[PDB]
């Protein structure tokens, strides 16, 4: 089921999420939350969603873009469940990106995050991962994990001048679209 | 006439406004702009409006609020025209306030500005003023003058965590330190 996505200003979005116990990843409550998170993320046309965004303060993140692998210019993100993630930047190098957030509807801002990170996490099967992530996925993962620390991208804007409403930003900076 | 209020993201809002001349304040063009600015401010239920907010890069600010609905706890501000304002803080002491902006619709952010300032300006009659402003008017005036410098309150947020959408900010309580 699609759940309500909390918007910026809601204190929950700024709380710290607690780790998920392996003793709860097989429960129906967890499986339901996961399904609900994917429904919500997809219905909202997002590429990622963190549990706190729907009011659950647990270190649970679902990501996934659909049909972007063969779509030029639009990076894909394989669907997956990310639990108890821990990210460590591997570089000072950053890639700027006009990020948006389901909890900050109608806006976007320029954010520069390390373009190479180390992420440790567990999936819904209890599998443990420790990989080097880069590019787009690196941005998405950091964005998502920030949520688990009560951090929104507006907290990381490169400059408040590079921030605004989608339609205003679109109509003020045109391209051959 | 009510004019369109530019939203955050529009480059104009970040430009510097030019001074208005004494001869200029007597022109019909200026008066039409003034009337339009008040119409716009009132129709939008604002307490202030700077010329750049409607696309005019001139140091023109109109203020005034009667039983304002957008800021229910604030004191009424008599309508007046403020031209070529220059503000100098007289104190380091600040009063926090959940500010909003007609150019940043649907949001509010906690901003702490000096609660005592010196403002020099000219009204539409060419009168020169040099007064000590404090309290609410001090906040409104600084907010408005910031517009003339291409500055929005989001540039002065005490903390990005104390920022969000009004609907949620009215429903929930964010504890201030
Ligand atoms: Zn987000
Ligand atoms: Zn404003």
């Amino acid at each position: 089921s699609v759940r309500k996505i909390l918007r910026m200003g809601d204190p929950i979005l700024r709380k710290i999420s607690e780790p998920v116990t392996e003793d709860e990843i097989q429960t129906k409550e967890f499986k339901k939350l996961i399904r609900d998170m994917f429904d919500t993320m997809r219905h909202a046309e997002g590429v990622g969603l963190a549990a706190p965004q729907i009011g659950i303060l647990k270190q649970i993140v679902v990501v996934g873009s659909e049909d972007n692998e063969r779509y030029p210019g639009t990076p894909d993100v394989p669907e997956r469940i990310i639990l108890n993630p821990v990210i460590t930047p591997l570089t000072k190098d950053t890639s700027g990106f006009w990020e948006g957030c389901l909890s900050v509807p109608g806006m976007r801002g320029y954010v520069e995050r390390p373009n190479q990170i180390r992420m440790q996490w567990m999936d819904e099967k209890g599998n443990q991962f420790d990989e080097t992530i880069d590019g787009y996925k690196a941005i998405v993962y950091q964005h998502e994990c920030d949520h688990l620390q009560g951090i929104l991208y507006v907290d990381r804007l490169k400059d408040t001048k590079l921030f605004g409403f989608n339609e205003t930003l679109d109509s003020s900076h045109n391209v051959l679209d």
